[PDB]
């Protein structure tokens, strides 16, 4: 699809065989989730964001499926404002702008 | 331009006489740049996101040319980490996400 900016580009995601709405969000390296269990072990990962950095935890090799697009990949877990779809998903839906 | 999301989608900016990197971010709702002077009016505002809050000044009207686009809009100036350009602006140079 092609996405406008006039609105936040919100979209539904699936992880753990549940839907979740999520921020495509171009600034952001990484994908960072609100609290939720997501199965095998995690690591540590600082993130820095706008008001300063947080303590996250890292999930590698996630099955998540972004706008009906599957992906497997590192996804973050902590307090974030809303769910955000950050590069490293980004890129493996082949996601890209244009103007 | 098509822009890649391999990497940071980093593009100059000329704003107020200067030239700045700034990331496209269709994340923000906001365009927030580092601190530096504008003229004209402005109040104070504050910006969330991971990490908590940060004050800003609020500039309207101010005229922005990004990757070669002219465009009007508000800037946000404050102690950001990284030089954003938000959805406000992203509108008017006709940027849209697309997979
Ligand atoms: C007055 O209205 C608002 O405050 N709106 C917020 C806004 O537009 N602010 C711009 C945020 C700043 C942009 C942002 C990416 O888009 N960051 C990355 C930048 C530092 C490069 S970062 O948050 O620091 C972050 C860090 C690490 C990672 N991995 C991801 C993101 C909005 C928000 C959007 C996206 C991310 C965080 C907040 C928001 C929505 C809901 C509730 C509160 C706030």
């Amino acid at each position: 699809p092609q996405i406008t900016l006039w609105q936040r580009p919100l979209v539904t995601i699936k992880i753990g065989g549940q839907l979740k709405e999520a921020l495509l969000d171009t600034g952001a390296d990484d994908t960072v989730l609100e609290e939720m269990n997501l199965p095998g072990r995690w690591k540590p990962k600082m993130i820095g964001g706008i008001g300063g950095f947080i303590k996250v935890r890292q999930y590698d090799q996630i099955l998540i499926e972004i706008c009906g697009h599957k992906a497997i990949g590192t996804v973050l877990v902590g307090p974030t404002p809303v769910n955000i779809i950050g590069r490293n998903l980004l890129t493996q839906i082949g996601c890209t702008l244009n103007f």
